[PDB]
């Protein structure tokens, strides 16, 4: 789809098993989405935005579905303010800017 | 243009009589850049992200120009580590997410 940005580009992603909202945030190079219970291994790393670092769990090689786009990849389990689908996502499920 | 998300997805703005770098971000609501000595009133205001909150002055009704696209509009100036063009002004250039 064409996504227009007067309102937060929100989207439904399927992740676990479970649906959830997440943003299409081209300013993330990573996907960082709210505590929750993951199936798989995780490694802790830090990661850093606007204000600072937290912690987060790594989970890598998830399957997650993107608005009925499927991926494969990076996700990083932590306090984030919201769930965010970052680039390492976006690129995978055909995501370009374009005006 | 399209520009694809392999990387960051940063333009050269003009501000202030400055040119600069910054991020085409989707997932900003508002447009908030490097610390930098704008003439005029502002006022101040908090904005929160990942690792939490920076102090920002808010400065209305100033004109960038983003890949020779013209927009006028709010920018946040404070301590951030990267200058984000945010939602309030991609829709003003006709950015979209396509995918
Ligand atoms: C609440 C939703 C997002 C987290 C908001 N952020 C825009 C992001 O695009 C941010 C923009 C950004 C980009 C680089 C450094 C700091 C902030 N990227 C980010 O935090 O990504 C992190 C996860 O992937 C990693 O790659 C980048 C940092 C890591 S933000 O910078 O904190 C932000 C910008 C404008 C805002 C605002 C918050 O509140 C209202 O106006």
């Amino acid at each position: 789809p064409q996504i227009t940005l007067w309102k937060r580009p929100l989207v439904t992603i399927k992740i676990g098993g479970q649906l959830k909202e997440a943003l299409l945030d081209t300013g993330a190079d990573d996907t960082v989405l709210e505590e929750m219970n993951l199936p798989g291994r995780w490694k802790p790393k830090m990661i850093g935005g606007i204000g600072g670092f937290i912690k987060v769990r790594q989970y890598d090689q998830i399957l997650i579905e993107i608005c009925g786009h499927k991926a494969i990849g990076t996700v990083l389990v932590g306090p984030t303010p919201v769930n965010v689908i970052g680039r390492n996502l976006l690129t995978q499920i055909g995501c370009t800017l374009n005006f």
